[PDB]
């Protein structure tokens, strides 16, 4: 399983780096910010499911609460396929900066890949202007 | 790629089968009754993209209109997995038969194939709704 060509998409909040921790790391509010979960998001068994669609089929698996502001989660595909996605808010001054670690996955072409990044942008633009309202 | 284990998911909608195609048919309607797009799909050269979310970006490819009521769709996973869905609506009596055959994939675990079949249930049970009121 190779080392991935990644970029690292990334924003700023104007809220302290608790707060922010305190509303992204609640998976039950997942569904209001990232656009793909706005089917909505239940608790299946320690971790998540989101059901519905078109891929009817995607689990998701948090990391456990901490103090250093992580909130990665392993997505599983329909197929099987985990895919690690890291997630962190860190303190910026008095705000946060938000962070996304996107991984290319095999085969994928420049297009995809930017559409991902665009996709992932948009959930944490939406994330900033939740917590900024 | 084996034969798959399946499950033709169905339910009657009560209003003629031309109209309840014409919107089922519709891209643009679906993020009204199918959950998984509930956040949006965007047309994308001929093809729709539903971002993001967990899994980013997905692919979906429609059958082009036809006089049988098919509304098949092909979805691609970010890892590249194509999935074939086949979606009909019939004629039944003055109403309509609507169906979706649900293929198990490989590296699906019961409780997967059963939430699956669950979430697909309650798309088309709102599709019911909607066209019904």
């Amino acid at each position: 399983m190779p080392v991935m060509q990644s970029r690292i998409i990334h924003l700023s909040v104007e809220k302290p780096w608790a707060e922010v921790y305190d509303f992204a790391a609640n998976p039950g509010n997942m569904p209001r910010w990232a656009a793909g979960l706005a089917g909505g998001l239940e608790a299946d068994g320690e971790d998540w499911i989101a059901k519905g669609g078109p891929l009817g089929e995607v689990r998701v698996n948090f990391a456990p609460h901490n103090e250093f502001g992580v909130i990665d989660h392993v997505v599983t595909l329909p197929d099987g396929l985990k895919v690690y996605n890291a997630l962190r808010v860190t303190p910026n001054g008095s705000g946060t900066e938000v962070s996304f670690t996107l991984l290319r996955l095999e085969g994928m072409t420049d297009e995809d890949f930017e559409q991902d990044a665009s996709a992932i942008t948009a959930d944490l633009e939406m994330l900033k202007s939740l917590l900024e309202a």
